[PDB]
């Protein structure tokens, strides 16, 4: 797993980290095509402590072989240490779909939450709880692509390190926001609010609320509204990853089966 700095080309900074700054590159693997790769670099990966908690981020990823997760290449030990992973060309899907709009047909969207569907239901088959799926932390590899980006990047996952910028309140389970409980059950709550962002084209969920009176709403059997061009089985379904009781909430295989009912419903239009 160890790659030499010699084979890559540092490109441009395409967003920034907690450890440092993220950029687009080139791995010239040996006698193989190059690859387009995202690399995670450290600026203070002098100080051991933070050089092992920054590797772990690594090991971490490294764990997961899905279609539908970004994928480690490698790491460069040597000093400044560097991370490796897979580029999604296209990158963010909330600007994805904030370009698109009403241009992205329907079959396109439903077939992004039938694919997150697909690494969820993986993540869950692992025993692995993600407690930050939102569409930010969704990366587009092509038009018929989309997958969960680095999990050291989301900004609020378990192992995860602050950035300088407390919790995503309008993606979260009751249990979670109550009692700070997550579960593969909270991680369907999140993943409901995924699909909601996806079909508003990459809009933010109760924009306008405060957080504290998300809650009270929740409780009161509020719910997210029915986004526009939204089919009503894709609407009942996002209902049911929004049970208040988490026992009530189906798994991530059920809602897979579910969206490729939908997906082929759509594209027979
Ligand atoms: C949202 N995330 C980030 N948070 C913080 C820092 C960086 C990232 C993005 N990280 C990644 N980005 C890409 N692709 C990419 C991203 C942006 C752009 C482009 C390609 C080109 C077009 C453009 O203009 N920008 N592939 C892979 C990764 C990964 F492997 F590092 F995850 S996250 C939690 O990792 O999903
Ligand atoms: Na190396």
């Amino acid at each position: 797993y160890e790659i030499q700095r010699e084979r890559i080309e540092l490109g441009r900074c395409i967003g920034e980290g907690q450890f440092g700054d993220v950029h687009q590159g080139i791995y010239m693997s040996p006698e193989n095509p190059a690859l387009a790769v995202a690399i995670k670099t450290c600026k203070n990966c002098t100080s051991d402590s933070v050089r092992e908690k920054f590797l772990q981020e690594a090991l971490t990823m490294r764990q997961f072989d899905h279609p539908h997760i970004v994928k480690l290449i490698g790491v460069i030990t040597e000093n400044p240490v560097w991370i490796i992973m897979e580029l999604c060309t296209l990158g963010e899907l909330r600007s994805f779909l904030q370009v698109r709009k009403y241009s992205l047909d329907l079959a396109s969207l439903i077939l992004y939450a039938y694919q997150l569907s697909t690494a969820l239901a993986y993540l869950e088959s692992k025993r692995f709880v993600h407690r930050d799926i939102a569409a930010r932390n969704v990366l587009v590899s092509s038009n018929d692509c989309v997958k969960l980006g680095d999990f050291g990047l989301s900004r609020y996952m378990e192992d995860s390190t602050y950035y300088k910028a407390k919790l995503p309140i309008k993606w979260m389970a009751p249990e979670s926001i109550n009692f700070r409980r997550f579960t593969s059950a909270s991680d369907v709550w999140m993943f409901g609010v995924c699909m909601w962002e996806i079909l508003m084209h990459g809009v933010k969920p109760f924009q306008g609320v405060k957080n504290n009176d998300v809650i009270g709403r929740i409780e009161n059997g509020e719910r997210l509204p029915m986004p526009p061009n939204c089919p009503p089985t894709l609407y009942s379904l996002m209902t049911k990853c929004w049970a208040y009781d988490p026992s009530r909430r189906p798994r991530f295989t059920e809602l897979k089966a579910q969206l490729s009912t939908i997906l082929e419903e759509e594209k027979a239009q």
